Formats: structure tokens, C-alpha cells, sequence
């Protein structure tokens, strides 16, 4: 083989995106006979220099979660990424952990395969255009830069939340993401922070290519606002060392593996 062509031939560019057609799992699995056991899937006639894990905070969103697999799986074997679909499902009752899951799927899917690459994804973000590849760049990458429900645009130039990607190296730069945001909000600023702080920049497509839709929703139960997320950001630069992958702990409940995704339920504690 060689090394794949830094523009796949496979790309179709603007795709037409709606969450209402019936989806099947049966069917998206009837649909990508390539994608093997948990996911993955790689190549087969080139070598792809990106090994992706992508990663998805997950509770409760097995309707989202059926929709992005419908649309993702196609254009992401289109890119020629060599990948794995990682579903964290967080157990319990207690306030929603975003970016802990995300820090638990990083080191959870490293035991699975030697990933250099790393896509943390919200269930519920869908791209337009398969140009905007879902894979790592010599800077933090972020993803989700105009999405519908912000007007096809970035809300602030710091934002850099719905979807990203950091390589191996990069998230280990900045201790991983934080453990201690518990509900919605700050999550993303703080770890935007944490990428400033340790000098990097954040490399984004043009609005054009990076057009994604947001599957509307109502706010979950147990993701409130959390009060105290804009004195956390406000600290970053002094929590950065002492939140994040060398203080993560959790518990691997359960891992299943489907034939679309990986998924895996945590115990990842209670706020404090
Ligand atoms: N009622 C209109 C406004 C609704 C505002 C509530 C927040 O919505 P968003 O800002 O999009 O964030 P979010 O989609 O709720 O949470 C982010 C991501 O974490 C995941 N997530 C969050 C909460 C939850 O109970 N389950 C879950 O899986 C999911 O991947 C989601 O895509
Ligand atoms: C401190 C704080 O709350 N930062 C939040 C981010 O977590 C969020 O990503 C962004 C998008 O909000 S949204 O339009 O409601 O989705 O809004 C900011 O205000
Ligand atoms: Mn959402």
C-alpha cells in the first residue's frame, strides 16, 4: 500500500442533512459492511496517518446517538480516517460530566489501539460538508465552527465547544480536560484556556466546509446550568496542573461491543 492521498477521491463535498428520514441501526450496519466490531474501521487501500478515537459524552441520547452514526460512519470512511467509535456512558443519577467522560474515553480507547489522534464529538453535532475532516492538524483543531443553531458562524472566537480534536501529544500538553465541571457550561472556555496557557493556537476550516447542524433538543434532566463555572474558567491557568488526566478516577462498569460503536458505562463519581 502507501500513504493516503491528503485529499481523499472519495469526498462529495455539501451533504444534505435532516433528522426526520427513519433511521435503523440494522440498516446503518447493512449500510457499512466495512465498519468492523466496535466501530473501527480502516482503509484498505491506502495507510492512513491518522489513527482517530472518536469520542462521545454520553446519557440518555440513544435517538441522537442513531443519527449520528447514520450520517458520521459514511463520511468518515469517505475521509479515509482509520477509526473507532467510543460511546461514554456515564451510570448514575448525579449531575452530567462532559469533559470527564471525554478524559475517560481518551484513556480508555488508548487501551484499545494505539489511537494518535483524538475527536471529542457531541452526540448531537452533524457535518455538512465531509471536507471538514474529523482528524488532528499540527494545532488543537476545532470542528464545529458553524453550526446552525449560531447562525452558521462562531458565537465568540473562543469557543470551542460541540466538537474537536486534539492529538496524543497535544492532550497530554495541557493535563487533559478538566474532572471538576459538574452540569452545563464553562467546560469548553476552560479548556480553551488550558490550549492558550501551554501556547497553542486552535485551527478551524472556513465557515463554508464547517457548516454543522444541531440536532434541537430540550435540556436534560441533571445538566443544569453549574453556578460555579465562571469562577473555575477564571482560575484555569492554577487548576490545569491539578485538574484533568493525572488526577482522573473512575470505574469501568461496562463495556459492549456493538457493531456500530464501542460503548463503554462509567462510574465517574459525584461533585464535591
Ligand atoms: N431548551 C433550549 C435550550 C437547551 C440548552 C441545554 C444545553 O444544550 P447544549 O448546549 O447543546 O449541550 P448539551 O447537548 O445538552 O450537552 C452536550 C453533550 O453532552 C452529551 N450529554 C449531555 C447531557 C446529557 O444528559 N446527556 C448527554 O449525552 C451530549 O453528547 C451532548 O451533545
Ligand atoms: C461560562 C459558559 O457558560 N460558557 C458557555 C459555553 O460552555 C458554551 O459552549 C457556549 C454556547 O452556549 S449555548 O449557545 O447555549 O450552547 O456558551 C457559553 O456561554
Ligand atoms: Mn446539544
Amino acid at each position: 500500500l502507501t500513504a493516503c492521498p491528503e485529499e481523499s477521491p472519495l469526498l462529495v463535498g455539501p451533504m444534505l442533512i435532516e433528522f426526520n428520514i427513519p433511521v435503523d441501526l440494522k440498516l446503518v450496519e447493512q449500510q457499512n459492511p466495512k465498519v468492523k466490531l466496535g466501530g473501527r474501521y480502516t482503509p484498505m487501500d491506502c495507510i492512513s496517518p491518522h489513527k482517530v478515537a472518536i469520542i462521545i459524552p454520553f446519557r440518555n441520547r440513544q435517538e441522537h446517538l442513531k443519527y449520528w452514526l447514520y450520517y458520521l460512519h459514511p463520511i468518515l470512511q469517505r475521509q479515509q480516517l482509520d477509526y473507532g467509535i467510543y460511546v461514554i456512558n456515564q451510570a448514575g443519577e448525579s449531575m452530567f460530566n462532559r469533559a470527564k467522560l471525554l478524559n475517560v474515553g481518551f484513556k480508555e480507547a488508548l487501551k484499545d489501539y494505539d489511537y494518535n489522534c483524538f475527536v471529542f464529538s457531541d452526540v448531537d453535532l452533524i457535518p455538512m460538508n465531509d471536507h471538514n475532516t474529523y482528524r488532528c492538524f499540527s494545532q488543537p483543531r476545532h470542528i464545529s465552527v458553524a453550526m446552525d443553531k449560531f447562525g452558521f458562524s462562531l458565537p465568540y472566537v473562543q469557543y470551542f465547544g460541540g466538537v474537536s480534536a486534539l492529538s496524543k501529544q497535544q492532550f497530554l500538553s495541557i493535563n487533559g480536560f478538566p474532572n471538576n465541571y459538574w452540569g452545563w457550561g464553562g467546560e469548553d472556555d476552560d479548556i480553551y484556556n488550558r490550549l492558550a496557557f501551554r501556547g497553542m493556537s486552535v485551527s478551524r476550516p472556513n465557515a463554508v466546509i464547517g457548516k454543522t447542524r444541531h440536532i434541537r433538543h430540550s435540556r436534560d434532566k441533571k445538566n443544569e446550568p453549574n453556578p460555579q463555572r465562571f469562577d473555575r474558567i477564571a482560575h484555569t491557568k492554577e487548576t490545569m496542573l491539578s485538574d484533568g488526566l493525572n488526577s482522573l478516577t473512575y470505574m469501568v462498569l461496562e463495556v459492549q461491543r456493538y457493531p456500530l460503536y464501542t460503548k463503554i458505562t462509567v462510574d465517574i463519581g459525584t461533585p464535591s
